[PDB]
């Protein structure tokens, strides 16, 4: 998994080279291939949410050469985080828009994360950093996108993180703390959003069957991901993880 | 010498202090005095290409205070090789010219240069530094200028340089890394260019005989430039260091 993230991050260098306009292929409403011209600004990131990078701890040097870049990109040259943000979000803030709230509390909320290093554990929630580079990339009218190694287990997970956090916010509510469990509410929209989303029907057209490898349950207690406690039900548990066990190829 | 820096450099801050506009006298096509306006911004370098400078090493100390400034100026607050250009490059690079590939690698090998410190020494060639520099400054369509003491000798020797690296361009080719010897067919180029450029009659236009005082060929061979290499002819060597040891004045 080394070689393939030196790959992704070569990939997007290439196609971000300043100053270099890119040249995609479209088909038309006519069926036609047309020529169009973009002007690309890629921020890449890399965490790794596995019980290899949380519990003994793998690549997180490695990782986070990239993600100092990349943070700069975002937030700025300043990353204390009672500073004012520049980047991007500087950049949005700047037009004085009604979303000012939300933007203002998930910058700052990221930088906390960054300055304590919280993402190098698991305090009770894996996906803290990756879950709110995505929100705050849709807030600031950006295109968030991620990936796995197969696009389909951890990705999955953090779709269903994602989700519960919109509907969560929905409500009018503000967003929670960085590294803590789900309230009884929170767990409830968890559980009906980790059945309710595709996930599972893209896991049977990716594979046939349904389940999500995420969910291990090893030998050793410590090297668990505390899933059990942020999904408060252990049949929904059992749920989630279906025939994954079943598809050793 | 010395002083002769620091008076060169006053005059040019000078002309750009901060908000003040300068005001210029100019024959119109009708031969009558007329003012205009500009808004100057100036980069100014030093950098000494001598054996004194390059062997022994003077003010090497004196004129990298210059320098640091310039390059912010340039380049922009971070000179990382591998970071993205700003400042002037950077202006220039966020139209989105059809020149981006040429602009990159020179300031990539001047971030090189600058690094190493390989500007101290002349690793088969010295104007390694001065030389990209004015490139760099056409490309992004800025002016380039450059002088020397009296504005014959060395001013001559770097107008040859760079007619040679912008001819061996202009073949669709990519430029030559630093340090490093021409091959048999930039010799063949350079040879060309120190003959037909026009320093020869400037030389005798400025002074009544033709030559150039920067070949010499002292007495310890370890404090010579090292041009026997670079123009690999002798006689041609010696055609270009004309009249010059003559001109005692």
């Amino acid at each position: 998994e080394g070689t393939m993230v030196e790959d992704q991050m070569r990939a997007w260098q290439s196609l971000t080279q300043p100053g270099k306009m890119i040249h995609l292929k479209i088909r038309n409403k006519d069926g036609d291939l047309q020529t169009v011209k973009i002007k690309p600004d890629v921020a890449a990131f890399n965490v790794g949410v596995n019980e290899l990078a949380l519990k003994l701890g793998f690549g997180l040097k490695a990782s986070d050469s990239y993600n100092a870049e990349a943070l700069h990109q975002l937030l700025g040259n300043d990353l204390r985080p009672e500073a004012r943000p520049g980047g991007w979000v500087g950049e949005w803030l700047a037009q004085y828009p009604d979303n000012y709230e939300v933007v203002n509390t998930l910058a700052r909320q990221i930088k906390d994360i960054w300055k304590n290093n919280q993402h190098h554990k698991d305090g009770g929630e894996p996906y803290k950093l990756a879950q709110r580079l995505a929100m705050l990339a849709h807030e600031i009218d950006a295109v968030p996108a991620w990936n796995c190694k197969s696009g389909k287990d951890r990705t999955g997970m953090m779709d269903s993180e994602i989700k519960r956090e919109i509907i969560s916010l929905h409500q009018t509510h503000m967003l929670s703390a960085p590294g803590s469990l789900p309230d009884s509410g929170g767990q409830k929209i968890f559980q009906k959003v980790l059945l309710n989303s595709g996930n599972l029907e893209i896991q049977k057209q990716n594979t046939g069957g349904a389940g999500n490898k995420v969910m291990k349950n090893l030998s050793p207690e410590v090297l668990n991901l505390s899933y059990q406690k942020r999904v408060g039900d252990e049949n929904i548990w059992q749920s989630v993880k279906g025939i994954s066990s079943l598809i050793t190829s």
